């Protein structure tokens, strides 16, 4: 031993973690899309010499809180009217769930329970257990989600998943366009869901993170959180704006939080502002001036919403006609679900061993899964990837 | 029949922030003579904001620029961010540039480099998930320091004297007795340059004392540095201490914030950098501090890092940011020596060498709480109830009135 040893010397790697894995909108060009709406706000900031630097309040620009707020619930939401409704700008959804799983771990179901279990779909999105358990939950738990063998939502398996949790479990709902599956539940199945919730008073932490991205229109997008809303519930709903806005780097997030009453709100909000504060202390400012911007003058949200139905279109249009070429190549089993499905991604239903297939003999490159990023098919590459897809569930 | 309480009904109220409340008091206060050295930013001589030159011009270059797309930056950030960062801090020159030692991580703010910087400690500093790890801060500190760390998971927060307040500047003796009694491989968080609230700094002969006792004891320096060339104007003055430590041989972390020296405040642009014995290991460091990222804020944004990098990777540039840097330094100056003039023209009482010896925009006046509450409630001057100070605060127009009250409250209070 010639000098000290490194404090660094123990540290461990961590573990290492057509295109069709991508995760986020492309073009058929396959291209980034800055939002047209995006770039004509951008330009009126740059043009107005009279914004300064100084630091956002702790919770976030108060417009930008707000119009998330109003788009998640509704204009006319009754808890909007009732002033029993919060919001905590964060850094994109990810910052959002954190800081309410912060919050809970904290202050819901008693003071200081990990112990509350936490549910999460079977598969869902690949940061949620990091996030819960870093907040220190656990007993984090999965709900039944995809059936493999129906390509579809195992209902009955996540009633009962529901029916035996303990109460007051939380549970993390994707409020639309499930991340991995594309597997929604439909409005009659959400209110079996929200019936079992309020009877067994499961906490709903509703993650929206591709609101009017999903179907193409915003408002059908939120029905699940709204009818949440509606029947009583207090929730948190985790909101990105990476997607629909096409901000991933500007890291636009906000966290609305709908209680019983105005008082909870405003504790509830000085408890959060506590854990942004040792966290990032107060967000950044670009990001969300350009959505306060756009969703605040009429003209701009107009523009916006024809932006996001642009891309969801794009989506539906890859969802139509790869089902069809599928189906015209006499392709065995059932493929409706590429078209049931809502949203970017799509769990196509093949086994890993056909997915090999694909990146060894073919180049197609998907997860071990089966999801693909619709947004990776192209009207250039659509029948190859079609054909491909073909001679993976024919010949292996 | 009843409905239900509130999952929530069992919430706290938090209590407030007194910062908070003594700017909202200074906005209702009437009186046209109030000023407000209680504000936590850098100020004119006109009390505005100040958005640096350079920083509109590379605002307007980035929004001109429709190639630029917003998709998501690397989990550890925008890579000419980080390299330019640390070599800000670490001089170009630097040995653990050259030996390649060094790994940098975006964060948010100087607050986020703290943060992904401690919990990366509680996880693999001293131990696999060691907790109770000493983790020594100045008294007094910065405000918020002490909840950063608790939040990561550290169970024993302690305090180095460091202030005294009969003397008016550092103490030495017990800082040096604090360092030697701190348990081996303790946690110190030091400010590199400018140390708020007291705007007193080491002199470089003191950091070689403290550093002896560091590098003996096998103490981690966690160097906190929000202020660099903003303090002085001098950027590589600002950042001796930390290269004297890396000369020294000491593996650190320094979490740097752009907040002040670029006032891109709002943009929430820090880099953390981490100094390593060897090579190897950055990488498995850098793949932690992934980790760390990825569930707290997934990447970070681009506005203010492409800002940062762009300007410090352009010589003209550069050397524009430099003299906005130097404005803002030798205007803290100016108010710090004129008040410190006046003070002593008006023969106030006690010395009031400290008014120029500290460094940066932050000053401990040496006020007691009673003249503090008379400065607020009979003139009008609102100041935190540790005497504290932002000399940004101060301007031309001001600086007699804030000076006589000053004088006011020495001689007729306590």
């Amino acid at each position: 031993g010639m000098a000290p040893p490194s404090v660094f010397a123990e540290v461990p790697q961590a573990q290492p973690v057509v295109n069709l894995g991508v995760g986020a909108y492309r073009t058929d060009d396959c291209q980034p899309w800055v939002l047209p709406v995006v770039r004509k706000v951008e330009q009126r900031i740059a043009n107005n010499s009279s914004l300064n630097h100084e630091y956002l309040p702790i919770l976030g620009l108060a417009e930008f809180r707000t119009c998330a707020s109003r788009l998640a619930l509704g204009d006319d939401s009754p808890a909007l009217q009732e002033k029993r409704v919060g919001g905590v700008q964060s850094l994109g959804g990810t910052g959002a769930l954190r800081i309410g799983a912060e919050f809970l771990a904290r202050w819901y179901n008693g003071t200081n329970n990990k112990d509350t279990p936490v549910y999460v779909s079977s598969p869902t999105w690949e940061n949620l257990n990091g996030v819960f358990t870093t907040a220190g939950f656990k007993d984090i738990r999965s709900y039944r989600y995809w059936d493999t063998e129906k390509r579809g939502l195992d209902l009955q398996g996540f009633l009962s998943d529901l029916e035996n949790a303990p109460e007051f479990s939380i549970f993390v709902l994707h409020a639309c366009a499930h991340n991995p599956t594309g597997t929604d539940p439909t409005p009659e199945q959400w209110k079996q869901i929200a019936s079992v919730m309020k009877r067994r008073f499961l906490f709903p932490f509703f993650d929206s993170a591709y609101q009017g991205f999903a179907s193409g229109n915003l408002e059908k997008d939120a029905w699940a959180i709204r009818y949440f809303v509606s029947e009583g519930f207090e929730l948190f709903c985790a909101q990105s704006f990476s997607k629909n806005f096409g901000l991933y780097n500007e890291r636009v997030g906000n966290l609305t939080v709908v209680a019983k009453e105005p008082d909870s709100i405003l504790r509830v909000l000085s408890q959060m502002q506590k854990i942004v504060r040792v966290t990032w202390s107060n967000p950044p400012a670009q990001g969300a001036r350009i959505v306060a911007r756009t969703l605040s003058d009429p003209e701009l949200f107009h523009e916006w919403t024809g932006n996001v139905k642009t891309m969801a279109d794009r989506i539906l249009s890859m969802r139509s006609e790869l089902r069809a070429r599928l189906e015209a190549l006499k392709t065995p089993g059932t493929w409706n679900h590429i078209t049931d499905q809502i949203g970017m991604f799509s769990f196509t239903g093949l086994n890993p061993k056909q997915v090999e297939y694909l990146i060894n003999q073919k180049h197609i490159y998907l997860l071990p899964s089966g999801r693909i990023n619709m947004c990776g098919l192209t009207t250039k590459n659509l029948d190859y990837v079609a054909t491909s897809i073909h001679e993976a569930v024919t010949k292996i």
